[PDB]
């Protein structure tokens, strides 16, 4: 029920690893200058970019034959996730006015991630509607890594709830917790079969903010283990007890900025342009 912890055993990874590998390149490219004429990443053409990862996360919008209009959100450290949890960035708050009317009463979201999404949301919705129309494209995929993965989860819900035609898929890498148990179960209800959370190895970022602050993940993730390998399993349900805490975390960004199905998401340190499938 709300706030529970699944005990089910893991199963083989059922997700499309080609799609994951592509999505990892589409988001890695958001850590890079994306102003080039006609840039191509994997099967995708870049249509639009905004922001530079200093004041706001860079957002890149692509068209892809496999993912549709793909919106990728950078996750550079505009604030630190390893900081004092009493600070205001980690407080829970109501949904922003733009979408509160779509959510169950009692939904809460983390301030730092919600505010950063709210800075971008109307420009994202305008650009996605623009490019869906230009490309006769019904499918919208939202992709994010690190802080951009929690922003990406909020954006993927916003598209499903408020944009005509809803969401196709979301691919989220190294996803922090974002909302409370009401939120997590609503994600399952609205986008559960479109949701893909990928965690690599010993990454600590999916453990923060902690459950003791009222935060809960949606159901399911695929854990690549060992980190950077091609071996992965799906851990079903919310907060599966058999998953990542069974292997001690690392407290650096090595696996967080690791290899996801042959594509490195090295972040600012990484590959520019991104290289789908290169590892
Ligand atoms: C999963 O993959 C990620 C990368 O996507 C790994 O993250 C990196 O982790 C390392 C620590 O293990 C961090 O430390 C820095 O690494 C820098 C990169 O060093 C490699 O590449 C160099 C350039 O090609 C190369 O010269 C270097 O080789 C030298 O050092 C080796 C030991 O480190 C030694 O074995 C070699 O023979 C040679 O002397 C490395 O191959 C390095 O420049 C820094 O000095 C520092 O050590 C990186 O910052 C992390 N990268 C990112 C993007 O965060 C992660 O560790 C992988 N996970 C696992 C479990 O291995
Ligand atoms: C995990 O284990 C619990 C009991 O600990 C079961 O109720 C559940 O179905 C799953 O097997
Ligand atoms: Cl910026």
């Amino acid at each position: 029920g709300r706030g529970g912890s699944s005990t089910d055993q893991p199963v083989a990874n059922p997700y499309n690893t080609k799609e994951i590998s592509l999505a990892a390149g589409l988001v890695q490219q958001t850590y890079c200058d994306s102003t080039e004429n006609g840039l191509k990443i994997g099967d995708s053409e870049l249509l639009y970019t905004m922001g530079e990862g200093y004041a706001r996360q860079r957002v890149n919008i692509y068209h892809s034959p496999s993912l549709g209009i793909a919106v990728a959100i950078e996750g550079t450290n505009l604030f630190s996730l390893n900081s004092d949890l009493h600070d205001a960035k980690f407080w829970q708050e109501d949904p922003n006015e733009r979408y509160i009317q779509y959510y169950p009463k009692g939904t809460k979201l983390m301030h730092g991630f919600q505010q950063a999404y709210n800075d971008l949301m109307d420009d994202i919705f305008t650009a996605v509607k623009k490019y869906k129309k230009e490309k006769n494209e019904k499918r919208v995929t939202v992709i994010g890594h690190s802080l951009g993965a929690a922003m990406g989860l909020l954006c993927a819900m916003d598209i499903e709830l408020r944009m005509d035609g809803g969401l196709y898929k979301t691919y989220l890498f190294g996803l922090p917790r974002l909302g409370n148990p009401t939120f997590a179960s609503f994600v399952d209800q609205k986008i559960g079969d479109k949701f893909h959370s990928i965690i690599n190895g010993r990454d600590w970022v999916p453990t923060v903010p902690p459950r003791a602050l009222g935060y809960q993940h949606p159901s399911d993730y695929v854990w690549i283990y060992p980190g950077n390998s091609t071996s992965a399993k799906l851990y079903p349900g919310q907060e599966n007890v058999h998953g990542i805490l069974t292997v001690a975390r690392e407290f650096n960004f090595d696996d967080h900025q690791g290899i996801y199905f042959h594509t490195q998401i090295g972040a600012v340190m990484g590959e520019c342009p991104a290289q789908v499938g290169a590892h």
